[PDB]
């Protein structure tokens, strides 16, 4: 009780985040495109419907709360969150940082300017909306580039002077985590402020628990990304693994099992907009996991508990370990 | 008379366009920047006090519209140039298409959305505000990339489908000007409605003289990017050019007095705030050109005239042509 976390609709307790997948996307676009051209998602208005119905199905398994990782670069429009987050009874939390698709005006920028622009968006507010974000959202794409160096830099400065947490998008190994964290702690940030991302790529429980170990939160973040017979599908084939879901919930196991309950944090990396990809793809997308941001809720937890993960574990990794992560400190 | 073009205030007689700059910008920068980081700018109010400023200077001057030739992912922000018109008196045309850095949302369409975007923008409107493109601006950066291609091909259509003139970015040589136009010519476009534009970035008559004989207008859009003694300064120098501004204008009075009075466009690809380049730049730029949009009519013309270019001449080059250019056909 007290501490306090920055949401699309105002400021809540944290101890009324509840549920909290902390790596979702109500759209991943890119800056000015749902102004620019709404119709691409059929409209507006069909977007947010689609979300709408997409968290009420996620709040009736239990959900509570989704931390929205879009960065102004993967279009974020924080009046839509705001919208869908009113209708759905569902919390967000908004994002500042930079993803992998930053526009020259930002790729020329100085470490001291988007630090100055990170802590707009935390302190401030997200364009001209007094809503602030409670994150920043990085990406690293293999090796990190000069300028996304400069990004993380600039990310542990806005973290250091605000409390807010950072999380991280990565490649599959790299492991690129392992650079991220090396930049974050040369900057002086605590590796607990920090969620090294879409950790469920591999399977290597040596540069996980090394990791966690260290103090990092692991993102284990694409639970869904799972399918069969999509060969004759290369964007589809890109998007989801040969590796059952299965597969993946038993990585939340491992680090349970070798005592990381406190460093997991769970999510779907799902989302309702998809305009950064290919036309159509979210066809593909809602046939292969109908239950969107339920599927955590509905199939992974009671898979876990069924394993013998015991449910007081599992309230740990789904609600005590977003709560501590996004609580400013 | 009878012939109308779009503005950012809405529809204009062509023969009230008058004196027109064919290739400006109010600010360079990328889809969304302005509305999510304004104190870029000092503020959007400073942005737009600097604009209506340097308007009502070219007003004075007698410059009577402008074409803004700021695409999507150059941040066009039509909100700001209908204000920035309203308060100079001078009329400003819109753009649609795209210039060389789209968003992964962009870069992923196909040739047949592009199409569907660029006429939303040109026959819908703008975003949410009803303001209508009335020029299609494209971009190539040496040899056409795969999604440049369809870009020119998806402004090609759209021009057909609309009767909307198509003006280029081209590179110094390349020759990139004759890469265009054949792609232009493959998809049925009259050359008539195009202008390959940075043609004065080269002194090579035989490749201008080559475009305007095929009937395509030949912009000569950058008269004031001259200057010296920016050595010790690598960012201004990358813009200004050592070949003095008189060398610039003397192409015009080149390929007039080679017959092509009538495929020339006149224009400084000025503009008032500039996030998609180094910080500070305007500084320098100002310094260089205090006169802004108003160097060509205080500079170039009387120039030309001087010159024995005949009145009557530059009256053709500085209100037909673009008169011409504009109107739907
Ligand atoms: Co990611
Ligand atoms: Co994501
Ligand atoms: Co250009
Ligand atoms: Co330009």
């Amino acid at each position: 009780t007290g501490d306090l976390i920055n949401t699309v609709r105002g400021p809540i307790p944290v101890s009324e985040a509840g549920f909290t997948l902390t790596h979702e996307h109500i759209c991943a676009s890119s800056a000015g495109f749902l102004r620019a051209w709404p119709e691409f998602f059929g409209s507006r208005k069909a977007l947010v419907e689609k979300a709408v119905r997409g968290l009420r199905h996620a709040r009736a398994a239990g959900v509570q709360t989704i931390v929205d990782v879009s960065t102004f670069d993967i279009g974020r429009d924080v009046r839509l969150l705001a919208e869908v987050s009113q209708a759905a009874d569902v919390h967000i939390v908004a994002a500042t940082g930079l993803w992998f698709d930053p526009p020259l005006s930002m790729r020329m920028r100085s470490v001291e300017e988007l630090t100055q622009f990170f802590l707009r968006e935390i302190q401030h507010g997200i364009e001209d909306t007094g809503i602030r974000a409670g994150i920043i959202k990085v990406a690293t794409t293999g090796k990190a580039t000069p300028f996304q160096e400069l990004v993380l830099r600039a990310a542990a400065r806005a973290s250091l002077a605000t409390g807010v947490p950072v999380t991280t998008h990565t490649s599959a190994s790299p492991r690129g985590g392992e650079q991220q964290a090396a930049i974050f702690e040369s900057e002086g940030l605590s590796p607990s402020r920090v969620c090294i991302g879409h950790s469920d790529d591999t399977d290597d429980l040596s540069y996980l628990t090394g990791l966690a170990a260290r103090g990092y939160l692991v993102g284990l973040d694409r639970m869904p990304y799972s399918a069969t017979g999509l060969e004759g599908n290369a964007s589809a084939l890109a998007l989801f693994s040969t590796r059952s879901w299965q597969t993946r919930a038993l990585l939340i196991k491992a680090l349970i099992d070798r005592g990381y309950k406190d460093r997991i944090l769970v999510s779907h990396d799902w989302l309702f907009g998809f305009s950064s990809y290919v036309t159509n793809i979210m066809d593909v997308m809602d046939r292969i996991n109908p239950d969107g941001m339920a599927f955590v809720p509905l199939r992974v937890i009671p898979f876990l508990r069924e394993k013998g993960v015991p449910p007081e574990t599992l309230a740990g990794v789904t609600v005590a370990n977003p709560a501590r992560f996004l609580s400013p400190t």
